[PDB]
């Protein structure tokens, strides 16, 4: 096997779509999403994406469903083998991702909403 990819979160098919499509788009080449801290609250569960090709020294890189993902440690502990998805169309380009820190315990206490 390797020892690069598959480091810490991953991330859905539709996030690469969204990253191999525009980059594709920008007539790069084949761009490396980039990861970042553009969550909510304090634990996080959104990560602003990029599209860098480069590398970014430190910074850990999970290979994508047609590109590659890079995101920054700080990042790293932030999503760390939580779950990403992406969903772009009219609504916008919305982002949403779970980790232990997002999501986080409540002890199970009946489900419903607000």
């Amino acid at each position: 096997m390797i020892d690069d990819m598959a480091v810490p979160l991953t991330f859905t098919d539709a996030a690469a779509n969204k990253v191999k499509s525009l980059i594709s788009e920008e007539e790069n080449t084949d761009l490396k999403l980039r990861v970042y801290i553009t969550g909510g609250g304090c634990s996080g569960f959104q990560y602003g994406f990029t599209f860098d090709e480069k590398v970014n020294d430190g910074d850990l890189t999970i290979e994508k469903s047609g590109v590659q993902l890079v995101i920054d440690p700080m990042s790293l502990q932030y999503l760390i083998g939580g779950t990403v998805d992406y969903t772009e169309g009219l609504e916008g380009s919305r982002f949403t991702v779970n980790n232990p820190n997002a999501t986080s315990t409540c002890g199970c206490g009946s489900s419903f909403s607000i």
